[PDB]
């Protein structure tokens, strides 16, 4: 799935949004920030990240369709 993570700047307690792109018809996905928040029980094909501490982030998320999945898996860079 493709890796769509908008959100401004990033710094220690922003919460960027993210959203993958791949499996059309996304009911629920599973990210991971690693913030203090490691599995993530997204909605369809998007989520955000609460980023709170100054440093870098690791990402990464599954698709659930019912009968089809995707692998995600992007960076993040936190400043203060």
């Amino acid at each position: 799935a493709t890796l769509v993570g908008p959100h401004g700047p990033l710094a220690s307690g922003q919460l960027a949004a993210f959203h993958i792109a791949a499996p059309l018809p996304v009911t629920a996905t599973r990210w991971d920030f690693g913030d203090g928040s490691a599995e993530v029980d997204a909605a369809g094909p998007a989520a955000s990240h609460r980023y709170v501490l100054p440093g870098r982030y690791h990402v990464t998320a599954v698709l659930a369709l019912g009968a089809g999945s995707a692998l995600l898996g992007t960076d993040v860079q936190v400043e203060a």
